[PDB]
């Protein structure tokens, strides 16, 4: 098992308080990993600093080939990466083998292409006798923090564009899911020059905080919850660091009277619950039109109750557990408060789903209002709420009356309603007659309280570069 | 007699709070007293912005483009009067405003009208089988924008045109000392845009500015000012995850190699070190000069700087105006004094006040300055240029990059090789070769590090004000 | 009385050669006899374009942009008069020209004024170590430009603005039947652009057009016409390897599925199959109709198409005009007669000429035409629409794609799925869904296959008239 | 033995028709006799392409991109033997192929994998109220591609990658003398792509090329060759309005100013005037030298060019190889002999045949040549460079621009000012400064004027192989 922090030339174990990496299926310990010391953080940033000298001066072709190699490396060990990510997070193995790894590998490969393909306004004489041109240069040293929900994927989202942009990076995985990142570190170490990627581990309160507050770091990119985005943003206020923030969502799913209701029910069954709802695009806040509302609640209830989790044979599991006990408790807590509200019904699930480990019952919350906490607040759990709306009600406006703005979907056979919703929804993403489907060419990222900056697509790479104007006078 | 009222929705309204004394900074005389926005007027402006967003955000690129074309026309129709108003308010020499500023302002509005209809994105298509994807660029929401005082009207163009053109609505505040051209423009805009798309409030940063940037309904804040104010805006936005667009000043390095056309360098710095009395983010103010040429450069610049004319009765004959206020002069003076206190440093010309009335400081050259010197390390924002020597075992590029700032820069050399190497390595939003200062509305302006991020002018300013959206349609 | 003279550099001139009889197409009466440009005059136009290129190719995007804005402004000042002159010349109903064409023309000039300033390319930078590359889009040369008779003034815009905008100079020829607005515009342009940048000559394809296409100083030829002229231009270009820009006709397929809003479909075709008397490269003319609704659609279409007003004294009451010439009407009539010859084909309304005076044809519905029929295979360019049935066995899209044409199409259904799938697979420069005919200046119009290639409107038009260049500078 | 079979759809198939005598151009001895494709096999290859297009045009960028990456892997796995095969077939010095060509070929497949997923267009949105437009870049159809013999394997990469990348299907013909690497690569590709996406046929331009370019199903023709072949390809396409993609040679001007670095100029011209025996479309062949340095340059170049090594047994030691064929060697010799008969021209070195055996021509310097001379005006495509004196009353840029060709060019000067002015005014697809010849896969290659249009390498080649489509959806 790979246990060591990558710092410049060398691998070394932690020096600080150990963290208890648990297997969330059963609650048992996998390994104990010591956090990086402040000194260890300092040397990582330093190795990133001295590596930026050479790395920022590389050609796009040089950087692109590096990324292709990284992709080849992950591809070779795809099965091992999967199993190790299935252990760390208790994700069903086949969902990881089939869904995550190939997207991950495809991502490294997308960015190999994107690197050699940036555009800008054309070079020429905008002023007489002066030739202007636009470049995109590196920014500096990037401090990157990933969450626990898709460890290895998040790493790809954070590393590839920043490295591709000619930056150097100090990366910290979530305190509970450092495993795939340390295995990756090893392969990366063989491919990149020393210090272009450095990987430290530890708790956010201590290791995260020191990284985002380190004076040498010019950009900080985080994916997590709002609380932490605010901390990052407050820390940036000190030295005017660039920020890249993806802070979660509460994806509205507008279901009109004329939707293919069978496909809707199947869409929410998969995409409301995948990764036990620990996905920031989860199909979780549903708006059902008056006519189909009762039909939907029942049909979905029936569908959700059949979702398989925690079986002995992992190939038969559709859903894994929540990452930790604190996280399950947080989910249990949200639901309990909702079930307390007299106008709400819990039609299936609603309780803890596990003797050991951190499973929760796939849950359906019916009859929730725009005013309910369950509708206003990210639950990040296998939980879906349903809200009814009238013909007299603007379901798009209801959907836009939110703090979140990451992703959304609309279901209808109708063209007029599909297109009008798609033009008016205030969301980074809007799917029509599906949900959740990502592709590495297309940008992921929100507005409002979901934050700013993209992941995937050429825009991710534009976020990690600086536009520069060069103007030569013809004397 | 003059444009004095705030623009709040469909209401023109005098502020109801504390008055500001807007001074003719040539004479120190009071031009006018302007009551600032009350808290409730701040609220009404944001509320008009919110109401206007509904319609305005659903306009087409052609409608917004045509609106922007009209503002330019309106400005153009009143170029004489805008220029005369800004000259009075800021003390800028009238012909400088007429020939340099107004044509660039009008061009800006016109540029963005074109940019509005010309946004690109990855092509639409099936990236996943049976799913058509396409990318849009939609409005973000309500912008609070704050302008500084060095170019009141041009800053407004930069702040407004790309925000409006993105289909955003705006609450705009000019700086406390220079609200006049903004109030004037607000009158003309009211007759062109639907009400509530653009709203204009006046007041102090600590009061009106602070309420504007902390308003829950404001989704993005854009400011051009100093580093302290940026750190303020970032601290506010931390409370609600507001998007930010920050231009925080610079200390433009000017690398002069030995094989430089030394005359051209002198003439450049004479203009671009001192234009607008050095009250310009991109001022040619931190000169690095190779050992071979240092001494000659120091003397020729010294002599050239000393002939810069100002505070003449015939405004035609003035090349720069005064600093904006007493406090700014006093601050510039102190930088000069502290630097002159240094044994290795020589003030070769100027370095003293340039008028009894008003706020002129003398064009100053500070020679013998070292990389450790405050005068090299920190932004002066007055008519002051420092010269540092570099030797052959020194890396002028490294030296220039060793800075908290990253907005603009120039390199001077007859040698295409050294130029291109310099240009490629400089950690500066912009690098001129064998000139300085020259702007064109198609080209982005904006810095790195503590200079901030985001661009003004170019298509990029407009990309900073729109949200990228992925739409995916499942066929089957 | 009327603008009569050719623009040849700094000079307005009567044409030296034989005269065209410019006819009023709704009465058949003569409007004016106009002398063609002689060969020496074609030489002088092109020489003046060569001299103008020296300067013009070297102007800034901003300069060219300001110039296109001023032309937009000029056409706008005289909009009514342009409309009336176009109406008279072309038989178009006065209010269609006034409300549809003029605003679109003006906006085309304004659109390109922006596009001129917003070209992108790959970013500059070091793709090879020590080498700084950049991409420019430079002018191509002298453009020989030829317009068809369908929309004289709009085609001018589509041809002049991107070409001039790209920094090319131009020698433009309207169609022999419709030079009138082109010459009125020529005077206006002459007061804005440096002499020789735009040149306007008049005359026939086989004489003046030929002499222009073949001139060894012309580096690019842009034509909008029929497949026949396109082949002629292509062959002419072959001998000198000229760049070509060709829009050569379309036979727009209209797929109507069982779940279409038939009311909308019928009103769409009533308007778009017949606008400008069907003298439109994009006319809704080849309908494919699912068996379930085929019957109703034919009957409902017949009824609406029979109410179409034309040839009335109240020109505000007219919906469509006449064909351009007797030649064109007779060509249309021969198409309709041959279609009427087939046993399986039924003409439900119209089918004969529609005036005693002038060149009107009766709006025509042709029912039961199949895939191998001439009325489906070939462009009629008359107020004539065929309807063809497909069953569930049939792949309506495969049918549509089985064509030499590739310009425009539409698909009508309330089902999002079927609509997107059609849009993905249609082999046509443009596909409208649940509408037709709608153009917008930011969006490109242009065919594949035998409709030619290259674009009008959008930045792609402007890309067509520029040469991409790679500059690479060695640092070492 | 080797790979000799043609690739038609699923089947590998021997050529049935007249044999081509494939020679080793170093010795003039036969390598293999290869029978050409019959009319039937040509027809079968086009038909396979037609079938394969139904699926392949419907694939995602991701799957096409993956396919390109795999083709790259396969070439890389067999880098050395492709190197050996090309060195033998073409006479290229082994190390040059191994180190220059193979790297660039592999990189070329990998760059297009990228490009395939990174196409941009104008952003989707509502440009007309209530209508959502988006732009797609869709495949064109079946591509007929013809490569020359100067870089068999590289040309194939340029022809296939953007073609297949854009989702088109291909019938491809290598040059008659040089099919060996294409037939090898053909077997690797059949293991990677779906059946019929790529088809390889062999034979002469006059038979096989002619039939390929005339086939009614081929929608686009791409050729790199001489101007003569471009003209007739154009004539063919004229009949049927096929898209063309023409790269038709160069005569690259090399402007050497007085303040140039003459060691670097001489070293540049030594390599790039003569690399691949001057059989390169970008060869630095047409030199313009300023009066002040004209005599030193001629002398220094002459002596640099006389030390060029070729025709040695130790191939590692050879710097250039022979011409492809006896016809080519003789074509160059007559170019040189006709230059020699000019009394004003001086042949400073070579000018004669360069081997008993094989098709070597001696590296040649032609001094004293004029703007009026054949040797200046026409592409020689041999190891031959011409030098032409210019004065201060002469505009070297204007002189360079007075040519039928427009592919590539360089300028040599240490002066910033002269380089940028030359780069901005030169009428060439490409301008290097203080280097020549260097290519990079992100950066477009392709000419203007009689060099033809359309690009190789870069996202532009991929644009050339796709159709821009406007899709507009009505919300009503």
């Amino acid at each position: 098992m790979d246990t060591q922090l990558l710092i410049g030339s060398r691998f070394e174990a932690g020096t600080e308080a150990e963290e208890h990496i648990l297997n969330p299926r059963t609650g048992a310990g996998i390994i104990d990993l010591a956090e990086a010391s402040h000194a260890q953080i300092d040397a990582a940033v330093d190795a990133a600093e001295r590596a930026f000298v050479g790395w920022s001066q590389t050609t796009p072709a040089e950087r692109s080939n590096a990324l292709l190699k990284i992709a080849d490396a992950i591809e070779k060990e795809a099965d091992e990466f999967a199993a190790l990510e299935a252990l760390n997070c208790g994700k069903p193995i086949n969902a990881v083998k089939n869904d995550e790894l190939p997207a991950i590998i495809d991502c490294w490969r997308f960015f190999a292409g994107a690197v050699r393909n940036l555009h800008a306004p054309a070079a020429g004489e905008y002023l007489p006798g002066h030739t202007s041109m636009i470049r995109r240069d590196p920014i500096g040293i990037v401090g990157s923090i990933a969450p626990w929900n898709y460890p290895l994927m998040m790493m790809a989202w954070k590393l590839a564009p920043a490295i591709g942009g000619g930056n150097t990076v100090v990366f910290k995985p979530s305190e509970q899911t450092p495993l795939t990142a340390l295995k990756l570190a090893r392969l990366i170490a063989d491919i990149l020059p020393e210090g272009v990627v450095n990987v430290i581990t530890g708790r956010g309160e201590t290791v995260g905080n020191a990284l985002i507050n380190h004076p040498k770091v010019g950009m900080v990119s985080i994916t997590g919850d709002i609380a932490t985005g605010k901390k990052v943003l407050a820390a940036a206020a000190k030295t005017v660091k660039r920020t890249h923030l993806e802070l979660g969502g509460k994806a509205p799913v507008i279901v009109y009277g004329d939707a293919d209701l069978e496909a809707v029910v199947n869409g929410i069954r998969t995409f409301g619950y995948y990764n036990a709802g620990q996905d920031c695009t989860a199909a979780c806040r549903i708006y059902a039109e008056a006519g189909i509302y009762e039909k939907l609640v029942a049909d979905l209830t029936s569908a959700v109750s059949t979702i398989r989790y925690n079986l002995d044979d992992d190939t038969e599991n559709e859903i894994g557990p929540l990452i930790s006990r604190r996280q399950r408790d947080r989910v249990a807590s949200f639901v309990e408060r909702a079930a307390d509200q007299k106008h709400i019904e819990i039609t299936t699930g609603g309780r803890t789903g596990s003797d050991e480990g951190f499973f929760f019952q796939p849950t359906v919350v019916a009859g929730a209002t725009q005013e309910d906490e369950i509708v206003r607040r990210e639950v990040f759990g296998p939980v879906v709420s349903v809200t009814r709306f009238t013909g007299k009600d603007d379901a798009v406006a209801w959907a836009n009356d939110s703090d979140y703005g990451l992703a959304s979907s609309v279901w209808t056979k109708d063209i007029s309603k599909a297109m009008r919703a798609a033009s008016r929804l205030q969301y980074g993403c809007t799917w029509i007659n599906t949900h959740f489907m990502l592709t590495n060419e297309m940008p992921h990222g929100g507005i409002k309280q979901s934050g700013y900056g993209k992941d995937m697509s050429v825009y991710a790479l534009e976020d990690y570069t600086a536009v520069r104007h060069i103007m030569i006078n013809h004397g």
